[PDB]
């Protein structure tokens, strides 16, 4: 594969070079490239470059990935892919390549988020060897979670600005981008859960170091389900394909059942 | 996820049931379902079912998958996905869901083929513990390879029949299906390589048991590259987007360079 990318570069260079050599003004070149085949070549090259970066970003964040992470990712992917493709298909007619881009972005982040969860478990397990040191060591989760948190927030902030700016012109495309807000919001919400769980885990450490948690853990997980449910439910307000959004609303309802079970335990305890 | 699928079933059932309850003839039902929303529901359900089967097919063939397989798969996937999507995009206008289906089929097989290669290495390594027994044990590769071989051949056979049958009507769609023949042929060719390599590995075993291989190994790998190159080159004959096919033709040319290196060693040896 590495060389496939090298060759794509060489083609891409020529494509530009040729348009350049055969023109006088950079604007003439700009169009020739954005007009035909050469644009598609550039697009392919960009996607390959993005992909290579995401692989690096894993190396700089998670490194090698543990078997257990590889397994969870492998299992979650084909279904993640179907569902993304379903919501994506809706707008292919107007935006296919932009949509394909966002499709990839959502995947790469979902993968990073799934991995992060497993990294929390690892840092929790190491508590006994660190003992006192967890006080500072736990920040290793933060230097994974926070980094993703910044990215998720930035995407949402940017999506919204764009939507508002052209909301009256993008009469259908608002749904494209507003769905993206929902999906990226869902990631931000899951990350918030991991934050809160981390906080409760650090809280237990503290109390031991200082020297009912189970229900505190449920309260976090129950709230999280509620918050996510509220998001997907409010998403059904716009006219464009509420029935397609509904598949996730319905999943959240299943989660709401799981909340019901946790709630029963809470209510019973009093 | 498991329950997402259960719910999809329940919806899908109702969708049909309702059309059924509210009709007299099965044909009225057939249309209502194939006419609107209910068709899409059925399509979603089918894709989920196919996915679950592919997961089972792994369990019945490769089981759990070794870390090394998980790693190779993980790394090869995003690029496999880009390139499939590129060739797929070309026909989305007329066939998106059929195309998406074939996209998934090509992936699942590529994954099975990548895994198979690694299973050959494992069976080769075990030679020393089996000693004499390799005589029969090696058939374990065959009960992986042959099974995929049957499937690859059947797909090709079926694709061709369909193409010929409607070749004069599918004036553009021939390219869709003919590209699929090429891609599935490429899998059949890679599998042929593994067969031949297995045969040469068994051949070495035999000679030891009976009691220059490196160049024999190269001759197989060099032929394989040639055969694949010839396929992709002949694929540029049809009018429809020879430039898109060209990306693989060009990759094969890179391989042809690798053949050149192996050939030099052969020519030198004489």
């Amino acid at each position: 594969l590495a060389i496939f990318v090298v060759v794509t570069y060489l083609l891409t260079f020529y494509c530009v070079y040729s348009a350049t050599k055969t023109s006088v003004s950079f604007l003439q070149v700009t169009l020739k490239l954005n007009e035909g085949f050469n644009l598609m070549v550039l697009s392919i090259f960009i996607l390959l470059n993005s992909t290579l970066l995401w692989q690096l970003l894993t190396k700089l964040l998670f490194g090698e990935l543990r078997l257990i992470e590889h397994e969870h990712i492998f299992e979650r992917l084909p279904f993640t892919i179907i569902n993304t493709l379903f919501m994506s298909s809706l707008f292919h007619e107007r935006y296919f390549f932009t949509v394909a881009f966002f499709g990839l972005l959502l995947l790469y982040l979902k993968v990073f988020h799934w991995i992060l969860k497993d990294r929390l478990e690892a840092l929790l397990q190491s508590i006994n060897d660190s003992t006192t040191m967890k006080t500072l060591i736990f920040s290793r989760f933060s230097f994974n979670l926070v980094l993703l948190a910044v990215v998720d927030y930035q995407i949402i902030t940017r999506c919204i600005s764009s939507i508002y700016t052209n909301q009256k012109s993008d009469i259908e495309s608002t749904s494209l981008y507003l769905i993206q807000v929902m999906e990226f919001t869902m990631l931000l919400i899951d990350l918030l859960n991991l934050f809160l769980q981390t906080c409760l885990n650090f809280w237990e450490f503290y109390r031991s170091q200082q020297s009912g948690k189970f229900m505190y853990e449920k309260a976090i997980d129950v709230f999280t389900r509620f918050l996510k449910t509220a998001l997907h439910l409010s998403m059904l307000i716009p006219f464009r394909m509420p029935m397609m959004l509904l598949k996730d609303v319905v999943w959240d309802i299943l989660a709401l059942y799981q909340s019901g079970t946790s709630l029963w335990k809470i209510w019973r305890n009093n």
